[PDB]
């Protein structure tokens, strides 16, 4: 039995005022509908976490991520920030690999799996991010392409630390390019990537991980995304930001 | 008007509890002991900004900061926080360019620039940082190598913007080598940074900056350190961890 969840994903969005008055909006909407059978979480930028946490209190099936973490425990890594304090400023989930940073940053598959092990390390749950350009689209590459990615990073995990972890699909190749992604080839992407984690970890297994959808996710389409049997939610942008729009999505499955 | 100013780079250390249990001990003595002419800026992870801006409270001549920032005002860079972002939650200094970053993060002039703009953008006090490592030394461009760094990434200011600048001098060379710089040393480099500040920007201004000391800085050596006439503070590392040092630092011009 997986877990339906809507992440939100700010991004580098929200000063102080602004985070405040989404998150209120959001954790009263949730506490007031009891939503049943899905997990929200919010992941603000790092300077968020300390109030947001506050906002949502005790606010049931509601949890705060974050958008990166170090490898490292600890130490002379000036800018950084470790598993060991999200968790302490109350983040459960924390988003690892995005295509952002792997773009931007050049984070490569192996210092993913670092933060990997210090987000599980830390109780966190790793929303693991994973997707093909255009470029390897263009090449028909892409199903062995992901594989691959989920392969260097995820099969050094035990099978207790394998169950730990969620998985976001982001078609990169549809992003921003002209080319659109449909709710089949959101469904095709899932379903290929969790027959490639049930030949390591067995169907069982690959039938309890939750596989979020992390291409363009709105009020619109979020239906027939979530509806496919192998998409189990979505790593949400832009409409992370819109509190009813948010509420929009979560009331999707 | 060249200001003194001690400021603490916790880098990548410390949880939620431990992180306001140094500040409050930070605090409790800054207010007791009356510290009157001394800029004192912590520069925690981005996660403590909120509750240690708190705790600094209106605590005359201590200021809250941070170690790092984008290049860009906001949108889709997760992971990354802006300076608006910094400012938004209490900080008006931030550490950019630092020697961990240039690193691990392979941070350029031309990125540092970016930074450097955002920030005065956003009413933030930029501690610039500089060095030179030890290959450097050895090849007998220690002066040329740190200048080139100050060319690239300050030179395109104007006067109004490079007044608002602070400077630090990281000597990478002696920091984890073997190696040690004298005061004099420091003083030699901080000396060279002011004229070459000079260049551009006239003497006047020039002698405005505080150049802080990146290097090892300790209730050890602190007084021999700022009594030379061109260093103006101290950029501290593991020091900024315990309360009674970071005091005793502070207290050493």
């Amino acid at each position: 039995m997986r877990k339906n969840i809507v992440a939100g994903n700010w991004k580098m969005n929200l000063n102080f005022e602004e985070g405040q008055k989404l998150t209120s909006e959001i954790v009263n909407m949730i506490r007031d509908e009891n939503i049943k059978d899905v997990s929200v979480v919010l992941n603000p930028p790092y300077v968020h976490l300390h109030p947001v946490k506050k906002l949502i209190g005790n606010t049931a099936g509601l949890f705060l991520g974050a958008q990166n973490c170090s490898d490292k425990t600890s130490g002379a890594y000036t800018g950084e920030i470790s598993a060991s304090m999200l968790a302490s400023f109350g983040s459960t989930f924390v988003i690892i690999g995005h295509s952002e940073r792997r773009e931007y940053f050049k984070e490569d598959s192996a210092l993913l799996t670092g933060k990997l092990t210090q987000a599980l390390e830390n109780g966190l749950t790793p929303i693991f991010c994973c997707g093909e350009s255009l470029d390897i689209r263009e090449a028909g590459t892409h199903e062995e392409y992901v594989k691959q990615q989920l392969t260097e990073s995820l099969f050094g995990l035990s099978a207790t630390d394998f169950a730990k972890i969620v998985i976001a699909y982001e078609p990169i190749w549809a992003i921003g390019t002209g080319k659109t992604a449909s709710s089949d080839q959101a469904q095709e992407m899932h379903a290929a990537i969790r027959t490639h984690l049930a030949s390591k970890y067995g169907q069982a297994a690959a039938d309890e991980i939750s596989i979020l959808y992390g291409g363009s996710c709105n009020p619109g389409n979020a239906k027939e995304i979530f509806s496919k049997p192998d998409v189990d939610g979505g790593l949400i942008g832009g409409a992370s930001l819109k509190s009813r729009d948010f509420l929009d999505i979560i009331k999707s499955f």
